[PDB]
């Protein structure tokens, strides 16, 4: 991989989409819909630049269907990401913020690509901070796709509250099974923001697995029981969550 | 030496098929993959030449509409992997399947190859060999550019041993058909490529039905006098879309639009009928 640089003028930005996590994401023409994430100022600072920098360099060494496809870069006139052209919502606004009613097996199959795209970016000894279902989008309601997109307190990790690591996205990734077999939010019942911090990281509150569905399966839910294990070095590695998450849906095809 | 995948991660699975080299099969490495391999014990230099330049033109490629090459292996032997993709080429749909689609879905297949073979001529890369057959419909929703299959290689001795390419000879432009000299292909020969496309896309059939002998549609399509029939588009086939699918069909090679401009033309067709 080598010389991603997309020249200024060929891209046609188009209406403000948001707020990333630096800049602001609009949505532009280049050779079909895109998406460009660009950092409105004059001259980037030190930190900004770093920033660009790392995830250009992590995001050029992705290629997998369930992490969302790096395109190309812009820097003369100002730093810029480009991706391609997502239609959908995200896994938040189907569960929380919508009233889609999926099936059981699109479930399955949900967290099937996202341990994916998560096994695959361990593989590639990339440490993805900030995991939750506002950063996995449905790509026509049918793909996973994986990035970091621009409250996140409810996937850390009581290492991370006190430092990331694979652990604390295999936990992230057990928050977001609770999520996905029980349909809502961790801590629901539990209203102070600021105790719910200081009760995960001390280790007295946890998810209530009594929220799971009926038709959840077994395996399923012991495996994120065990994603959710407290200890840090208790919990699986990603190789065989992904295998148990398979050999589960594979039974059901 | 990047991109390269260790030897033991992937699980080869049962054999897909046979690919442009070697054989085809669905791996499974951090999902499911296909993989293009190479059974040989030792490749030869025409082979590992073959692989490297295969190797360097996928890695240039992140388009939604080109097949996403994921990495590639050489210990067990030449191998290129790809994403897996959940459906059938537009040939089977069209003339293997006769799948009926709607007018919307023929325009959306069209602006999405428009879109897939302007990123490829916008990183200088000449596609040749563009068919139905190299179009894969992933889900049937989405468009992946490839090359699936075979070139033509003729026999040492007497017609020919390979003869894929000369299945796609239908899709090759006149100036290619006549003196077939080193690289006869242009962007052009791609728009005309494209245009046979667009004419199987409207219409549903391939250009020449009525006629059988390959060397009558070679003496015929070189010299100048044969072309598709237009009158086979459907009635509800949009006006412009004929018109460019016309102008992608100009005999001469230099009468043909650049892929921007058909791009431009199909993504503005297809937004006035959503
Ligand atoms: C609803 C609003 N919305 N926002 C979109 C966007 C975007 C992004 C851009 C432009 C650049 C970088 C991103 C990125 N970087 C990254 C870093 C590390 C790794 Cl591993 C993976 C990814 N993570 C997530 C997103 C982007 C978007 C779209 N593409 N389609 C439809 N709606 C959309
Ligand atoms: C018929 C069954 N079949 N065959 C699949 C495959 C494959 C390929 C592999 C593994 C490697 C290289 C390829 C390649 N090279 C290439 C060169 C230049 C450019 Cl620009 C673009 C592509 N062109 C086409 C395909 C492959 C396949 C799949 N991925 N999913 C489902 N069914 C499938």
């Amino acid at each position: 991989s080598d010389d991603w640089e997309i020249p200024d003028g060929q891209i046609t930005v188009g209406q403000r989409i948001g707020s990333g996590s630096f800049g602001t994401v609009y949505k532009g023409k280049w050779h079909g819909d895109v998406a460009v994430k660009m950092l409105n100022v004059t001259a980037p600072t030190p930190q900004q630049l770093q920033a660009f920098k790392n995830e250009v360099g992590v995001l050029r060494k992705t290629r997998h269907v369930n992490i969302l496809l790096f395109m190309g870069y812009s820097t003369k006139p100002q730093l810029a990401i480009v991706t391609q052209w997502c239609e959908g919502s995200s896994l938040y606004h189907h569960l929380h913020a919508s009233e889609t009613k999926f099936e059981m097996k699109k479930l399955i199959d949900i967290a099937r690509q996202t341990a994916r795209g998560m096994d695959y970016l361990h593989a590639k000894s990339i440490i993805h901070r900030d995991l939750k279902s506002n950063n996995i989008f449905l790509h026509e309601d049918n793909t996973v796709k994986i990035g970091d997109f621009g409250g996140s307190i409810l996937w850390m990790a009581p290492e991370v509250i006190r430092p990331y690591s694979f652990q604390s996205d295999v936990y992230a990734f057990g928050i977001v099974l609770y999520e996905l077999m029980t349909g809502q939010l961790p801590y629901s019942n539990i209203n102070n923001r600021d105790q719910i911090i200081e009760m995960v990281g001390r280790g007295s509150l946890s998810p209530d697995l009594s929220k799971v569905r009926s038709n959840c399966p077994k395996r399923m839910k012991r495996l994120m029981a065990e994603c959710l294990k407290k200890k840090r070095d208790e919990r699986p590695s990603f190789p065989r969550i992904l295998a148990e998450i398979e050999e589960l849906a594979r039974e059901l095809s």
